[PDB]
């Protein structure tokens, strides 16, 4: 013969979440950009307004770029100053979004993505 009881109390991994909005990091999406947007075109209107972290272009739905900088507060400023910033004639402007996450990543350096704060990749 044999008997036994069995329970248990529900349990999850999951943390209370919160659309607390600010980050480092902000979504950028070019607006009919026509013309080949390049990491410069936005570093250099970018760092205008403070310094760059890096700048990863990627290619889902629509020309987007995520820019990182130093600290929140930077980009606070840089959003505003790029927010409507109009860079070509009537064309090719800037859509900053509070992206979601608050790292980027780049695995490799190239017109794509740019990595500034770290220059030295390459010793060839």
């Amino acid at each position: 013969g044999s008997s036994g009881s069995s329970g248990k109390r529900i349990t999850r991994p999951g943390n209370t979440d919160d659309p607390s909005g600010g980050n480092k990091v902000l979504l950028l999406s070019i607006q009919n950009p026509l013309y080949p947007i390049t990491v410069d075109v936005l570093y250099t209107v970018c760092n205008p307004v403070g310094k760059v972290q890096r700048i990863v272009i990627f290619k889902r739905n629509g020309i987007q770029a995520m820019v990182e900088f130093e600290s929140v507060l930077c980009a606070q400023k840089a959003k505003a100053a790029l927010n409507g910033a109009d860079i070509y004639a009537g064309c090719c402007t800037l859509k900053i979004e509070y992206a979601r996450p608050t790292r980027l990543n780049v695995i490799r350096n190239d017109n794509d993505s740019w990595d500034y704060t770290k220059p030295y990749l390459g010793r060839r």
